[PDB]
C-alpha cells in the first residue's frame, strides 16, 4: 500500500535513466484531486519525455504521460466525488507536471473532462490527445466552411495516430477521404478505416475541398498545389526535427486558410464540446485502431513511436 | 532546303505540336549555322513543349535545351564538331529539335576531346548541371575523405548522372529516390547504398555534401543530417510549387547552399566542366543512355513530364 509503479525518467551527471519503477504517493505533486489511472496513451509527445535530447521535460524526476484516465480516488470540491470517471489531457501534464504512465496521478481539478457518457476509460485513452487532435480539426474546419458536399478530404499522417484516427471520423461523417502515407503495405489499412483511395508520397490544380496535416506542416507545399478554392488546412504535430515552412502566396491566390490545431492549451468549454463529439458524431473505429499494452511494455512502444514504427493508437493499462 | 522539326505552336483556338517540315527561313537570325545530329530530352523541354509549361512564350517555335552537331556556315574562331546547352537555346532562340539550327558563336563550345556528339548529349544539360554541381561543392572543399555524398536526384536525368559522376569519382555515395524498381538499377551506377525524419536512431550528422536536382525540395531534411562545414548543391525546378528552408541549420553547423545555375554560365567555367565531362567526370553512360528517332520525340516528352522516363534518353534527326 502506498507504493506502486511508474515509468520514471532522470538525468543526474551526464547520466540517463528511463524505465519502469516503483515510487511513492509523496513523490506525486501539488494537487486537488487524486485519480487511479486506468489507461494511458503513447504519443509523438511522450516519445520525447522519454529521452533526454527530446527537449519537453526540462526537470529531473519526472513521470511522463500527456494522457489519463482513470477514477477519483480523493479530491477537493472542483465537482468531483470519488469514483467519478475523469479523462486528463493537456495543460502541463506530461510536459512539467507529473503525467499519465504512473498508477496515480495528482493533478489540478481545471484540467479534468468528466468522462462523457458514450465513452469507455479504454476508449477514452484510445483516443487520447492524438484524437483530440482530430476532432478538433475537423471541428475548427466545418466552422470553416466544411461539409462533405464540398469535395474529397486529404489526410497527410495517414497511419499515425491523429492521421488514423481523422480518416475514420471523415469516412463516419460521409467524407469522402483521400489518404496519404509514405508506407506501401499500408494502403489496405487506410482502406479499412474508411479512406477512398490512398496516395503514394508525392482534374488540374483543385481535388481537395480541405486537408489534415498531422506532420508539423511538413507536406503542406503538397497540399496546396491541389486545394479548392476556399479550402483549409488544419495543421497540428511536429515533424520530426528539420523545420518545413510554406510560401504565403497560394493562400492568397485560393483564398485559402491554414488552421493552427492546438490540442495543449485548449479552453475548457471548448474541450467538453470535442469530447461530446468523440462521444458521438466523430466517434472513431478504435477497434481497428486501437492496441493494448501493459505498463511493463511501455519502455519498447517509446522507442517504436520514436523510430516511426508505431501505427494507429497504443493504449496503456496501467498496472 | 526544307528539313524536318519538332514545332509548338498556339492560335485562338487549339494548341499544335507535332513535327512538321518547315524551311531555311522558319530559324531566326545567327552567325552559325549547325547541322544537329543529336538532341536530348529533358525535363524543360516537355514544360516547352506544353501550354502551360511557362517556358515558351514567343508563339512558333523549335524546343530542345540541348544542341550538339556539325558546321555548316560561320564566322567566328566549317566542319566544326560542336555542342550547344543553355542560354536561349531551350527557351527564347529557336532549339535543337530540328535538323538544321542556327546560333550566336558566343554559345557554342567546341566539341571535346574524348566525348563523341551523342555522348555530348546522352550528357546534355542534365549531365553538365550534375557536373557543375559537384564541381562547385569541390571547390568547397569536398572531397572523398569528408563521407558519403547524399544525391536525391535520383533517377532525374541530374541525379543519375550525379551519382554515376561521384561514383567514379571515388565518392560513397547514397542515393535517394521514391520508386522501389530503380533499387538496383542505382547500385549499377556505383552507388553504396539506396535510401527509402525519425530523431531516434542517430542521423544528425552523416553527409559531407548533398546534391539536390528537385529545386530544394528535400532541403528540410537534409539540413540536419550534414557535416560541420559541408555543403549542398541545389538545381532545376520542383514538380510545381516552390519549398522554402530554414535559414539556421545553415548557421548552425557552417553549411553553405550553392545555387547552380546551368543556364547563364559563363564560357570560362562552361569549358572546364566540359573538359572535366571528357575527363574525371565522365559518367558510365553505357547503362543511362537511351536513344530515339525525331518521330518518337513527342512521346517521351509525354512521358518525362509526367516522370516515366528513366535516365536519359537522346534523339537522332
Ligand atoms: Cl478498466
Amino acid at each position: 500500500m502506498s507504493a506502486f509503479q511508474a515509468f520514471v525518467v532522470n538525468k543526474t551527471e551526464t547520466e540517463f535513466t528511463a524505465g519502469v519503477q516503483t515510487i511513492s504517493m509523496d513523490d506525486l505533486p501539488e494537487g486537488d484531486v487524486l485519480v487511479r489511472v486506468h489507461y494511458s496513451s503513447v504519443n509523438y509527445k511522450d516519445g520525447l519525455a522519454s529521452i533526454p535530447d527530446g527537449k519537453i521535460v526540462k526537470t529531473x524526476p519526472f513521470v511522463p504521460g500527456i494522457d489519463l484516465a482513470g477514477v477519483v480516488v480523493s479530491s477537493q470540491h472542483p465537482r468531483f466525488r470519488e469514483g467519478d470517471e475523469v479523462i486528463a489531457t493537456g495543460y502541463e501534464i506530461g510536459v512539467t507536471h507529473f503525467g499519465g504512465y504512473s498508477e496515480y496521478a495528482r493533478l489540478h481539478g481545471e484540467w479534468l473532462v468528466p468522462l462523457p457518457k458514450g465513452l469507455t476509460l479504454k476508449e477514452a485513452m484510445a483516443i487520447g490527445t492524438a484524437g483530440f487532435t482530430a476532432a478538433l480539426s475537423i471541428h475548427r474546419l466545418e466552422e470553416h466552411g466544411l461539409t462533405p458536399e464540398r469535395g474529397p478530404v486529404l489526410v497527410t499522417g495517414a497511419t499515425g495516430g491523429v492521421g488514423s484516427l481523422a480518416v475514420s471520423m471523415l469516412a463516419k461523417r460521409g467524407y469522402t477521404v483521400e489518404a496519404s502515407t509514405g508506407k506501401a503495405a499500408e494502403h489496405d489499412y487506410l482502406r479499412v478505416l474508411g479512406a477512398k483511395e490512398v496516395l503514394a508520397r508525392e482534374l488540374d490544380k483543385q481535388r481537395w475541398a480541405a486537408a489534415v496535416d498531422p506532420v508539423g506542416g511538413r507536406t503542406l507545399a503538397t497540399v496546396l498545389s491541389r486545394m479548392r478554392y476556399g479550402g483549409a488546412v488544419a495543421v497540428s504535430g511536429l515533424t520530426g526535427g528539420a523545420e518545413v515552412p510554406t510560401t504565403v502566396h497560394p493562400f492568397i491566390l485560393r483564398g485559402v486558410s491554414l488552421l493552427g490545431i492546438d490540442s495543449v492549451y485548449c479552453p475548457m468549454d471548448l474541450r467538453l464540446r470535442i469530447w461530446e463529439r468523440l462521444a458521438g458524431d466523430l466517434k472513431p473505429d478504435l477497434e481497428r485502431i486501437a492496441q493494448e499494452i501493459s505498463l511493463a511494455e511501455l519502455p519498447q512502444a517509446l522507442k517504436r513511436i520514436l523510430r516511426g514504427e508505431l501505427r494507429g493508437r497504443t493504449v496503456v493499462r496501467l498496472a
